[PDB]
């Protein structure tokens, strides 16, 4: 229904993959706090640290694809 | 395709509503961070800690609907 569809579908697969990640990370985070281990706690920590940079740089393409849209639906 | 996509359909809105608010929840956050002002912060960290409390008892959702599937595909 235009081209500007294709620009609407990577934003929403950027969502639809935030929020992938944002659950992942809230089970991590769940598991570390109810693990009264070392090992695992130490382990799932850094692949959380990790999950935290994809969200951070997932959210921001998120953000300058929607201001970007915005600004062109001005004109 | 069966009876079983009425689930998996509840279980995917969940999943596309944990997703929006945990997208609205990181750029609240980063607004308050960013916010030299005491009004604004303060009444965003309350629609912060709402969201908190939404988003867990979405994710408990999502983890029952899920468990419960899953238990189903046993038999």
């Amino acid at each position: 229904n235009g081209i500007n569809e294709e620009l609407s579908e990577v934003l929403q697969t950027l969502q639809d993959e935030f929020g992938q990640m944002s659950f992942d990370h809230q089970q991590l985070a769940k598991l570390i706090q109810e693990s009264p281990t070392v090992e695992l706690k130490d382990k799932l920590e850094c692949e959380l640290e990790a999950l935290v940079g994809r969200m951070e740089a997932k959210a921001n393409q998120i953000t300058k694809v929607r201001k970007y849209q915005a600004q062109l639906e001005k004109q």
